[PDB]
């Protein structure tokens, strides 16, 4: 059933693979205790294998499957680092299809929600300063992924929210907080009010970067996630 499946992923037939990509995606996609199935069948270090793979359509599966991996606990994380996933996963954020762009991104901040240690592997494989690039990209989809992976790395440790700074995320991500989506505004406060939950001098660089005021306009929002996050920023510089 799943041995079959993961034996498949060796396969000169690339209608087999792709198809084998996607029945793997789809056990991925349904919680913790299939992701724990997939490791225990091994199926992770070939399917980090396919991220560097001749095919773009091959890729594009990859990409989705990991992305599902991603999403798992702490250990399940781990298991994709330990794979290799995060080197081929940065490489992928310079890529000509969207469509890969897109779930490479969305695999990144599903590791970026990890433990602060999986967020400093994210950092030395390079993930910051593609991350940050992204966030002008003019593809809705891209850019709030690109937002959620930020907010997660600047849910991590002072050091870590200064690595953010350095790579010139600050700019961008006040740019928006106003004259984007929704969901990325949403996501935006949610980046800000974690860099503002860092130290003093990190308090200042969003001062500078011009956040106050774009803040104080999401402080009365009606939605219960950007009026709490708008709130605690501006106490955090005030």
């Amino acid at each position: 059933e799943l041995p079959q499946m993961v034996q498949q992923l060796n396969s000169p037939d690339q209608q087999e693979l792709q198809s084998a990509l996607r029945k793997l995606s789809q056990i991925a996609s349904g919680g913790n205790e299939q992701i724990q199935k997939l490791i225990e069948a091994g199926a992770l270090s070939p399917l980090v294998k396919l991220l560097d793979d001749a095919s773009e359509e091959v890729i594009k599966n990859a990409v989705a499957a990991i992305a599902n991996i991603a999403a798992g606990n702490n250990e399940q994380i781990q298991k994709l680092i330990e794979a290799g996933a995060l080197s081929p996963l940065v490489k992928l954020l310079d890529d000509a299809s969207e469509e890969v762009i897109k779930n490479a991104v969305a695999a990144i901040a599903n590791i970026a929600a990890g433990n602060n240690e999986q967020i400093q592997k994210l950092i030395e494989a390079g993930a910051l300063s593609p991350l940050v690039k992204l966030l002008d990209d003019a593809s809705e989809e891209v850019i709030k992924n690109a937002v959620a992976a930020i907010a997660n790395i600047a849910a991590g440790n002072n050091e870590q929210i200064q690595k953010l700074i350095e790579a010139g995320a600050l700019s961008p991500l006040v740019k928006l907080l106003d004259d984007a989506s929704e969901e990325v505004i949403k996501n935006a406060v949610a980046a800000i009010a974690n860099i503002a939950a860092g130290n003093n001098e990190q308090i200042q660089k969003l001062e500078e970067a011009g956040a106050e005021p774009a803040l104080e306009k999401l402080q009365s929002s009606p939605n219960e996630e950007v009026q709490k996050n708008a709130q605690a920023a501006l106490e955090a510089l005030n």
